[PDB]
């Protein structure tokens, strides 16, 4: 436990303060106290003295130095969309697309997690696994079950991950074994919000109102949830414009509205803290509404490709000023890793560029931005998360490209006559061939929550 | 060393004898002697007795039992296209597409490997790394250098991997520091073929004539190589129809020919043992020629996406009766893993299916076929490689989904009321979230060449 202890981390710090930038700070000291970065000193010669210069009140006794050539600190990844309850089905989907996959795999597994013994095992596994891949902040969809959603929030608090935890709302178009009535769906949401805020009462654990998607939620439910969201200033998360059959269904179910996006708009769910997953098939008018309402988009490339949903037009969304982050979308996406997700965002953008010009491509640094600051923006936490900057939370991971078993390797003669690698090249090697085995330590709010 | 010892492997064996099939044989005994599978007995109750029943000459002393719930044998992967010399640049390519990437990264690194000290390090690393990912057979492009290509063949023999080793041929359109004259390019190819066949003299190590691609090879060189290929019955490998600027260049360079494919056809390089990498932008006429000449195609999805080359129409090629395998295409593709390659073939086929109907999608089992039997077909080795069948080589890997650090996990309650996993589902979980850490042992020609 590091509360009350002044920390200073010394070494190389890599982050992405602006889309397209990759900031690499060598031989740098980062002072941290009670989870908050207090200073960042490049070319630091004396990390302890940097702390004493920063605060007259300190003595050398009060300072803990943490010392990092092939290693660097990187911010924690932000997973803006993850159905923790679906994790038993990662890799399991066959030839199916969205609506068949929901019926065949997803409602069955979510219903099964009403068993607290199963749910506890799944939650412990997913929180620990995502942390081990460097995910420090995650927006979780759970299930319609109040009690299991409360357990997920409790275990999140215990294990030290930064989370938003949602009870899924479904009062229409679900199987009889896995559906709510309207009053229960609303009242259970009120209870979970109060329980998280007043009982769990942990700055790292937030509620989030979670209408599953428009086919699952009546107009009455959406309007009731809207009012709660407004009155209590709560995050919202839902799916939008993922699959062509889904979109046709929404049009058939809500023909009084102009579009899928207009359904959420008219029934009050589009806010500055609304996280919209997928957003593939949007019209220009829909994207314009999203921009105007200041919602954020969770780009889920692994799911989108795996379920043959489509290609998210990430550059087109960014070009309009919409904030975009990455989501794993477990289990439609098979991976718990936002690094894996970033690699697939890179690939998807090139499938689009094959037809839509090079403008559509995302660079390595842009994908790392989406994986960190982008997700922080989508969660309206970018003032406190996503980079190594004064005043922000020390949510961070240690990357060691020479960790045991690493698939990232570099020959001595490549390191600064044969061609030499830049620092940027080293980061790219981790981006493409790194995995969890290179994440050796993870900190959330300046507390070490994971050790390899 | 297992020569002279009758082996019997007992456990679960998984392979793909026909495209679209996934054959799972539990509690099965596979007898192996001097690299060759001698019997496959399902529901074996006594593996030693199975050997004694198979061969009257044996005594129990002569039999070595190898005993495998979460583990199975799978055939070795076949990497039909890998530029080992480019490995220092994996992950390093920036925003570039093919022709810029060649000039900026590839000719510089290949030239640098004229230094035997560098080359030896790279070859040891790539052979060991690919083996550790389960690749038992690989077709390597090296460089234009005779001596380093000989070293690669020598180290391949020493380390036990099954290989085809090519000296690259370039006598046109290269930098002055990295180009051959025609006579040297041809005569050095004659020497490397003789050295591999007569000096290395190892059934696991074969030569392969390697015109880099049409822009690099004069008409005179291609015709001279053709005659050698025919007279000495040698494999051929080259690139075909990867990138639109490349294709335009070929048309400008060979306007007497009808197409890129027609260049290779007219100058004699299209044979039953020709391995054609990429094959993205083929006309119907080109694919028809490939079918008629019985060439095989190396599908390289990671490279194709990363360099924004295009989408290989794998189903369309298979539909015409052309054999297709997988290639890593190190370093345009960042990964040494054919499992990673298979996952990306799965994804690419769905990008095509988004526009070309579900017919274009490849299943998990089909990708595992391309990764094993498909590559064996492309190399004209499918009678002896690619499945667990009598008379074939024991090129195999042990997959343990519970190996240390595994990202493939399964809850006890999922294993045969909550939904249960099939055997096929378990294989899919490894396909999507497995990596080298699940490959715990690798055998080539019935000799263990790798241990985790
Ligand atoms: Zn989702
Ligand atoms: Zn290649």
């Amino acid at each position: 436990d590091k509360h009350g202890k002044f920390l200073v981390f010394f070494g190389t710090f890599v982050d992405t303060p602006k889309l397209g930038e990759l900031r690499i700070r060598e031989k740098t000291s980062v002072g941290v106290l009670n989870g908050i970065i207090r200073f960042v000193n490049r070319n630091s010669l004396d990390p302890v003295k940097d702390c004493l210069d920063h605060d007259s009140s300190l003595s050398p006794e009060d300072v803990t130095v943490v010392d990092i050539n092939n290693s660097f600190y990187f911010p924690g990844f932000v997973d803006t969309h993850n159905h923790v309850s679906q994790y038993p089905n990662v890799g399991v989907f066959g030839n199916s697309t969205l609506l068949d996959w929901l019926e065949k795999y997803t409602f069955p597994i979510e219903a099964a997690l009403a068993n607290e013994n199963i749910a506890r095992e799944v939650y412990n596994k997913v929180i620990s696994k995502t942390l081990s891949h460097g995910t420090t902040t995650v927006a979780y969809y759970n299930t319609i079950d109040l009690k299991s959603t409360k357990l997920l929030a409790q275990l999140s608090s215990l294990l030290g991950q930064r989370v938003l935890v949602g009870k899924v709302c479904m009062d229409t178009n679900g199987p009889e074994y896995y559906i709510e009535d309207t009053k229960t769906s609303f009242e259970s949401t009120v209870k979970v919000v109060k329980y998280i805020r007043e009982t769990i009462c942990d700055p790292l654990v937030n509620p989030i109102v979670t209408p599953r998607f428009a086919p699952s939620c009546s107009r009455e439910l959406m309007q009731q949830l809207s009012k709660l969201v407004k009155d209590e200033n709560i995050h919202v998360q839902t799916h939008l414009s993922e699959n062509k059959e889904e979109i046709q269904w929404v049009q058939d179910l809500f023909p009084e509205c102009e579009s899928y996006t207009d359904v959420y708009d008219k029934y009050g769910l589009l806010t500055e803290k609304t996280v919209l997953a997928h957003c593939i098939h949007l019209t220009d008018a829909e994207a314009r509404v999203i921009k105007q309402r200041r919602c954020g988009i969770s780009h889920c490339p692994i799911s989108n490709s795996s379920l043959t949903s489509g290609e998210c037009r990430v550059r087109w969304l960014l070009d309009q000023g919409i904030k975009v982050g990455l989501g794993t979308d477990v289990s439609a996406g098979h991976s718990c890793s936002i690094l894996t997700t970033g690699r697939q965002a890179f690939a998807v953008s090139r499938h689009l560029a094959m037809r839509e010009t090079d403008h559509a491509k995302l660079s390595v640094s842009e994908c790392l931005f989406l994986a960190t600051m982008g997700g922080a923006q989508v969660l309206r936490m970018d003032e406190t998360l996503g980079t190594f900057d004064v005043g922000k939370q020390f949510d961070a991971q240690m990357i060691d490209t020479n960790a045991p078993g690493s698939n990232v390797d570099m020959f001595h003669w490549q390191l600064k006559n044969p061609p030499l690698l830049t620092n940027e090249d080293i980061i790219a090697k981790w981006f493409f061939n790194g995995d969890d085995r290179n994440t050796t330590k993870v900190w959330v709010a300046g507390q070490q929550v994971y050790q390899i």
